[PDB]
């Protein structure tokens, strides 16, 4: 684990991360997709091989030593905002088993569900309340990555509310 297991956020390209394990904003099918998926198999080519999972799941494929948590977030174009919002906070219990499972000491994670997923809404509060709900009893220094500045600016106050 962390000396001081910490939360943190960063506006950049989550394939340059500096943390040990990456989480993708994946599709059940493990094609290349699009944003967040598509940097992912550009940097992370051979973790796409059967990464296939249902909504509400993760499935970690190593690239060479690199481990890659496939996480599938619910598309609410799809889903109903009820039986969405579930798949959206068991995808990330599911982050929490398999980073703990990896023994990592930090993980790159974005906010699942946030972009072509999100069904036109804006789903930062939603998406990252879930992720902390499931990754508070993790040990993992967690780093949180997004595009958008007002988005860096509210998700580092939501963190920074809870210290
Ligand atoms: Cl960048
Ligand atoms: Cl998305
Ligand atoms: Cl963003």
């Amino acid at each position: 684990g962390a000396m001081a297991p910490s939360y943190r956020v960063k506006r950049m390209d989550i394939a340059k991360n500096d943390e040990e394990c990456v989480v993708n904003a994946a599709n059940p099918r493990g094609l290349p997709g699009d944003g967040v998926c598509k940097a992912v198999y550009k940097k992370w080519p051979e973790s796409f091989k059967n990464s296939a999972t249902p909504v509400g799941t993760a499935k970690t494929v190593m690239c060479g030593t690199y481990p890659v948590i496939h996480a599938v977030g619910p598309n609410f174009s799809n889903y109903t905002e009820s039986e969405g919002d579930r798949e959206l906070a068991a995808a990330y219990r599911e982050v929490a088993k398999e980073v703990t499972r990896l023994g990592v000491n930090s993980v790159a994670i974005p906010l699942l569900s946030t972009g072509v997923y999100s069904g036109g809404k804006d789903r930062l509060t939603q998406s990252l309340n879930h992720l902390f709900t499931a990754m508070d009893s993790t040990d993992a220094d967690v780093v949180i990555y997004c595009r958008d500045k007002e988005w860096e600016k509210k998700i580092s106050e939501a963190i920074q509310m809870r210290t």
